[PDB]
């Protein structure tokens, strides 16, 4: 891992490994997810941002501030093999008081071929109170130093997917898994439910013949509240069409929303 | 990822990740369990397997677990490189037993050690078997031939008995089910799913004041994926240790026993 030469993006390489891979022998979506999470972190820490699990500049840390995610959005055209060199590049944006976007590239190592393309929203939030927050003059200072000034986007395209608006599922859905709860693999070093275990609870209720015979091209998450370590979860998946969904995950009991999203398949 | 010199063992470094910690921002046995599983993959790759022999193939034959024993001195901080060095040794016609050390990259020192106990079972029927001659001749040309052994030692405890926990349970965590990055390549639940459900009913204080020293456990039956697991956990004990019981949700059909052994941080 290392940044780049003009210091203002970050490329990672990673073998994908034997048990990260699903049936068809490629790297799953949740897979990819991590190693995206992973080179965000390697890049933050390279540009000197602290390494307690928190991600935060030194205004955010005397204003007891921390970025969360509001949205990730995340495009495969090639999931990699088992054993396969993938090569991702990352780089962050401010976007004026509303918050920060951190983007990716993906790659074959081999061919040089983009595989994927992502993109996430984050927003600043107080960590004690959980209040949401404009990003301060102070901190897009600090976040001008190792952002590109021009613009860099991984999703360019004026009206594209990454942008749309979600909209809530009304009962009853199509489908359901219901039940879901976090185990301690779920959880980071900050004791808090993974981003990426949102994304296969989204998935669990998918039904597993559209699993065998689509790929997964498109996911679009929003995040509205955490699941907290003891929360149960229900996952709920309607078809609104290539294969498109709408998702619900919402708390078990009184089913208060944490996330909504919709994915696109296309037929193997 | 390399063999070694004489080609009788493997070795791999690892770069361990951000989300591969725990609170202590250091590696969890799981972290641990999965990267063993993914240097026992590789050495298997390297060595000609796809991990099935030619007269397994023939006979429709697979490995499967029997017991993992695994014990870690000293967990690898985030971004710390950890080399791992694996082996397999034939144990006559009961099964195969493949051992792993671990050590910090930059010291050389050796931080955990772990063995596993895998027998040979007809995929179709689930009917385990004794190892054939000729799967006995595929296996010593990658095995060492003198005893080459992770635990040594007389009494170890790698190979100590473990009973059966009576009800009713000091602690538990009920209705755990796998989710699709459980399972494994070929839709089975990945045996490190097991270590994550037996760890569940240990109580959040011991997680938080101790440290995991040691961790046997027995399989005994698989989860499908469509099953549901109770967790059962009891006080057996300056260091703390418990017995384990995994049992199907429904009927209590047990799927593995275990035992763990803390050391107070
Ligand atoms: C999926 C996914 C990807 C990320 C991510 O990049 N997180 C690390 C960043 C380092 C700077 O703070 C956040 O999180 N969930
Ligand atoms: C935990 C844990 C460790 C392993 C492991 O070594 N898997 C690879 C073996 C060698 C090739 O056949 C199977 O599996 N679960």
């Amino acid at each position: 891992g290392s940044l780049t030469e003009d210091g203002l993006s970050y490329k990672e390489k990673f073998v994908v490994r034997s048990y990260e891979v699903g049936s068809n022998k490629t790297a799953t979506v949740e897979t990819i997810a991590n190693l995206l999470q992973e080179v965000g972190c390697n890049h933050a820490q390279s540009v000197g941002f602290s390494t307690d699990g928190f991600a935060t500049t030194t205004t955010m840390r005397k204003l007891h501030l921390i970025w969360v995610t509001a949205r990730m959005h995340i495009e495969i055209y090639k999931y990699p093999a088992w054993g396969d060199v993938v090569e991702i590049e990352t780089w962050c944006q401010s976007e004026g008081r509303i918050g920060t976007r951190r983007d990716w590239i993906l790659k074959d190592s081999v061919t040089g071929e983009v595989t994927g393309r992502a993109t996430s929203k984050w927003v600043m939030m107080n960590q004690d109170t959980r209040r949401l927050q404009k990003v301060s003059d102070d901190v897009r200072d600090e976040y001008l130093v190792f952002c590109p000034q021009e613009p860099r986007l991984a999703f360019p395209e004026e009206n594209n997917r990454s942008l749309k608006k979600i909209p809530k599922l009304e009962d009853p859905a199509q489908y359901s898994m219901i039940g879901l709860k976090p185990r301690r693999a779920d959880l980071d070093m900050n004791q808090h439910v993974n981003n990426v275990t949102y994304i296969g609870w989204v998935l669990e209720s998918i039904p597993q013949e559209i699993v065998d015979t689509h790929e997964l091209q498109v996911i679009t998450l929003d995040y509205r509240r955490e699941c907290q370590q003891d929360d149960v979860v229900d996952s709920l998946t309607t078809t609104t069409s290539d294969s498109q969904f709408l998702h619900l995950l919402r708390l078990s009991g009184d089913g208060q929303e944490i996330n909504r999203g919709t994915t696109l398949w296309r037929k193997k």
